[PDB]
């Protein structure tokens, strides 16, 4: 008779609908908005409302970024062989987590993992380098130091005036000031910042211990955090694919090496 | 020259800076737009009236989650206790979204306005779908009915009738739910038949779209879309929540299943 | 108390695994082989050794067909963006279904259906030109009439050599003879001999009845042929991407139009 | 010329007849190459002797179910009731396979092949490894146990024993098991780790491959790849027998859950 699941974010059972402990019609009138339901469903906390502010301008940036990537691609090709949004969709987030999709928490774990060893941002840099590891968060494939992305510069204008504190951010800009004097290229980009102004929210506004914040981003909350502002691109491209009937894929030979092995070995 | 092999218009990353249909980023967020005012350019291609938007976001919060016991968050902890990464878990369940779970949407909306605009009265749409054997898309709900209703219809039903300017299939479902109701409790109107026909009334009475792009988008199938995405941040949340309370591999109780294999 | 869950195929409760009335130990004492277990597993039923081996014939003509086609392009990109075996191989499973993959399930459908109303070939040939509907099953984007399909010719020899009755394979026999005289590459294809082979294994073994038949080509079973011969190639797919070091894949920009809507709309 | 972004090198459709790995399909036919050779060539690109091809063919067969209550099985039968189709319900089920269920294949070849490499001795492998807070890839059954015996197991080590030149890493795996199941009857050499170690033996001495090669395999996670094929018949199995039982939409019950909200 002992119960065999255990769960703590939301409690549909009783007449009105409750998100960890605010009843529906409560999560409406705080006005708590996408970004509220997410602190509520993901960490059972009330958060700041800037706090939600930035939530929602992370799934609004993360949304799309053209059809091109491993993602939108192959949610594309999905559509385009006559597949239901949901198959579509998942082809698409299947290829989410490591070379794609991935720098979000590779970064928010490598900057807080040098922060918290006390090693300061030059000899941070200098240590990748002799490992031979890249630094996860930094590098831009077009643009550079006088060259912005505009995603990071909306991002970060906000973090800085709305956060009391960003120690994370702090080290991370300290980093790039370094990186920048090897190659103009090796700015702070879009999954770097999101990453560590992620861990600086966790850690500093208030609603979570240390082991907590560490905890979260250990189980995978930026990867939901892209996975989620993600799906609404890549259904976005399922949909346009329909709308503009486009038919079967099929890639072609001439973009093709084959190369098998010989018969007679 | 070689003709390209895609065609894409609703994201440009190629420029300075990102373009969303219509809207710059730096547009996005100087015009407030908001997650739902890019879905509506990411979706529908269009700047859409705020209290648009608002709706969709509004539909987003309240599809966010019911519960683990619901198909696609059982399965999704499953993968959770099972080990796994956070998109393989998602992915687990989204995949039970559809006919009977979640995905009723695009159906309900289809199955209503071709009943309304048909000019057949609602007890007349409710004898023919039982006389083909069919069910109507966006009634019924196992746990919900009149005895226990539910709030996230109410919430959506109180906000489409103060800011929407005209809800014809709404008013017409709402009519069907009275008889289906009087026949069994639990033939409610459902969240997915609520969001379903209100959509079909904001798409043909928003002023963003003629006739014929509303009935296109119904056609694709972007209702469906909406509450896969709300539903996503909850399918997170209890893969988040069963990491941190270190459940281990699940294996359903042999007591539970009835095996009746042949002699 | 009430059990919520029934299953008829497996039972691993005992000291040894069963499947469908057979102790695994009598599954290899009586060399029931991949397509044995496939019909105990699928049917519960016993079938004849040349039903099985058309089984196995039919996993191995379908195992791959190159990395051009939708899902096993799918899988490589998702093998190139660093993802496991599983996100990878299923990122290509759900393209299948529509377009790509679906013709072994809607050409025994749609044969089926020909043959139970009684209509003749010629009269179904020019009743699909007519209602502007493709013959599922007919067609090839390489092969014709005198340059043939070699896995065509290979499984219908093993059809015709063992199976005692081919009713709906002689039909679309008969259709194929007259397709091929309005274009010459209007064959049967292999999606349209396994689908037809497939429905005549089921009506005339012996093992079922014709609702039992009938059924199992409703619920998916073509789908579920094609699904699991086409895995394994799929999972090669990903294999040797990771054995060829192919680093993450974006698709070129001049191989993409882009249409946005204007500004001012 | 612009240079060629894919590379392949498994099969080639683009000619008369489809090559698979070195071997047109009408040679794949006439040599009967069977379901085992074809995957020899297509994941190994080797034809393989006989008694590798018929072990990789038990090993599909002995994978091939093991009942409805286990993590995938359960998820595909729970889509299979939400009335979705054949592919998204298999593919919901083969997302739970991973670290806990199904895919220790690869993570046992490898922790076992390590420590028989390195010179240690079982004893210290089991020591070592309870010190480093890692559990034993391929040890280990919810159900299956000394008193409850797999013989899925029983029949992979006969026929490996019987047609195999040499094991010795399952000869060491073997010796491991004693040790594990001395301390806890449920900790077994299960079905991955079997697999997995009997691969090992069956890559380093074949004759087919080099060390080097048969190390790259596992490293690549080719042997997870046997039981996610072989179970998939069980799980398409499962999909089927559930349409075929007509069975509704399924709700986990709430006497099965605790709900902790916070106040
Ligand atoms: C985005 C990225 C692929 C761009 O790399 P790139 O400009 O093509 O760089 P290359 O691989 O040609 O290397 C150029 C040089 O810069 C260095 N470099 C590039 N990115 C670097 C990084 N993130 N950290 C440290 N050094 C870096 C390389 O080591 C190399 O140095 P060398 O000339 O002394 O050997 C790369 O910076 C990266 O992988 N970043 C980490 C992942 C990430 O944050 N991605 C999210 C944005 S897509
Ligand atoms: C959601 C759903 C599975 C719940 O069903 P349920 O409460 O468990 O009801 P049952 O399956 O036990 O059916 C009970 C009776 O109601 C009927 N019924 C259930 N849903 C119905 C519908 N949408 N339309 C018409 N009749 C319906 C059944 O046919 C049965 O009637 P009977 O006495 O003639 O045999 C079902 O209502 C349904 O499939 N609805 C349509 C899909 C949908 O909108 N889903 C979203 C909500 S999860
Ligand atoms: C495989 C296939 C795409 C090849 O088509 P194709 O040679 O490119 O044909 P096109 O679309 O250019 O049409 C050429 C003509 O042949 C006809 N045709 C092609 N395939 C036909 C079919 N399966 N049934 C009937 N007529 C067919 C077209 O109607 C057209 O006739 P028209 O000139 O009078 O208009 C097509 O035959 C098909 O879709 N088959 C059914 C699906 C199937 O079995 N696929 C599995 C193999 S991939
Ligand atoms: C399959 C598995 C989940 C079954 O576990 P289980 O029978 O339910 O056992 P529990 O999780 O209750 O663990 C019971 C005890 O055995 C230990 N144990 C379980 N599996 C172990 C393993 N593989 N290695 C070492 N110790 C193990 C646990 O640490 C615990 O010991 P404790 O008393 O010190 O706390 C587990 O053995 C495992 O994860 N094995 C490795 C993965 C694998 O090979 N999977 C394939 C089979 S499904």
């Amino acid at each position: 008779k002992p119960a065999s699941f255990m769960t703590s974010i939301c409690d549909e059972r009783g007449q009105e609908l409750i998100y960890a402990g605010m009843p529906i019609t409560e999560v409406f009138k705080e006005e708590m908005g996408i970004g509220g339901v997410l602190g509520l469903l993901w960490f059972q906390k009330r958060l700041p409302k800037y706090s939600c502010q930035f939530i929602e301008m992370c799934l609004m940036v993360t949304a799309d970024h053209g059809p091109a990537v491993s993602g939108a691609h192959n949610t594309i090709i999905c559509a385009r062989a006559g597949k239901d949004l949901v198959s579509s969709l998942t082809s698409g987030l299947l290829t989410i987590g490591d070379r794609f999709g991935g720098a979000l928490d590779a970064a928010a774990k490598m900057f807080s993992k040098a922060f918290d060893s006390g090693i300061i941002p030059m000899e941070f840099v200098n240590k990748m380098k002799k490992e031979g590891k890249l630094i996860m968060g930094i590098g831009h494939r077009v643009k550079s130091i006088n060259n912005p992305d505009m995603r990071v510069q909306i991002l970060k204008d906000y973090v800085r005036q709305h956060f009391p504190a960003t120690p994370l951010l702090d080290y991370a800009l300290e980093v790039e000031k370094i990186t920048t004097s090897k190659k103009p290229n090796l700015i702070l980009n879009v999954d770097g910042l999101i990453g560590v102004a992620f861990v600086d929210m966790l850690r500093n506004c208030g609603s979570f211990t240390r082991e907590e914040a560490d905890e979260y981003i250990d189980i995978g909350a930026l990867n939901g955090i892209f996975v989620l502002g993600r799906s609404m691109g890549f259904i976005g491209h399922y949909l346009d694919q329909k709308r503009l009937k486009q038919g079967l894929y099929r890639h072609p030979w001439d973009d093709i090496s084959y190369v098998l092995p010989e018969h007679m070995s």
